[PDB]
């Protein structure tokens, strides 16, 4: 048997209506729900300054970082990022966000990037499903 | 060196022409193909009463449950659900379905839900790619 | 602690501008980026001989095999293929590609196949996200 511990980042509570866990530590594997820039996108757009894809990607990767750190991990634990965009033209902005986020770090996670037809809120331009485990570090890759 | 076993559910016969396996037990991981409410959805549509996203989501989760059980597992082994919908407005219907399906159960699997442009049959509103491990039980989440 | 090593296939250079790794061997797990038939698809389309979905899926599966081989593996190591197509009508063409690619074994990887609204190059009809482990062989399941 392998222990499952639910990971809680204070900024990302699993609210009463939700039928998912944001993060579950299953052995060394940090299993994460897809992350989006909501509600920061909601506020920002309502105030007449919607977040572009680059800003949204950084907000999303920041959420992933928060989950990792809440579980006792770090950005180097990430081994794969599945990126869903609403506009394939935004792929380069996502790349730029990743270059900044992983500025560390000699080696990037694997990735798949596709354009989907829609995300859970209309302000969103991107959602990232991240995969990590706490027993690896890409920063020191063989 | 790791054992793999083909897992077949009685309720869901694998057809000999398919270029995929419904389920493979790879060590303690139960690797599943995406599940849909077809062909129940075709019959329903043809009889003039198509399955809504709630009904389809329950059919889908029932198939995931059948595969788990065929492996000697249970619904508590699930740690992630990737949900693909054809209409993002159905996200709440899918949520209602998950609340029912996991009525057990303290802790929900992680999730990503996106709207895709199309599914393999035109009557479909949802497909779920489910991830599970036989050595965990989310009912015992810390 | 689990060792990770970056796997480099010659035919699939990681280009230093990329913010992803084509393949990472993480213990026994070969973690791979999504594979597409670009740039072969661009050459083919320019030539007036655009690759159809079946041809593209085979090029993609060949790339996956190149990555597997670069890590000392083989196609029996594959246990899941998630397939993103631009046209759902092409699902059977992906099926045909798989039957040919897996001609040597009876047991296929698990799969999810969905239609996306776009891929990273306009000539693309398919992208496949492949999951593999070096310590399994699906051919052992055949019954």
């Amino acid at each position: 048997m392998t222990a499952v511990r639910r990971i809680r980042a204070a900024a990302l509570p699993d609210l009463p209506d939700a039928s998912w866990s944001n993060a579950l530590l299953v052995g060394e594997e940090l299993v994460m729900s897809g992350m989006t820039a909501h509600p920061a996108t909601r506020q920002a757009a309502e105030r007449g300054a919607a977040l572009d894809a680059h800003a949204q990607a950084l907000v999303v990767l920041g959420k992933v970082k928060a989950l990792l750190e809440a579980a006792g991990g770090h950005v180097g634990n990430l081994y794969k990022l599945n990126v869903y965009v609403t506009r394939i033209a935004d792929k380069d902005a996502i790349g730029r966000a990743r270059q900044e986020f992983f500025a560390g770090q000699g080696t990037f996670p694997a990735s798949t990037l596709v354009e989907v037809s829609g995300l859970v809120f209309p302000e969103l331009l991107v959602e990232i499903d991240a995969w990590a485990r706490l027993d690896i570090d890409l920063a020191n890759c063989d």
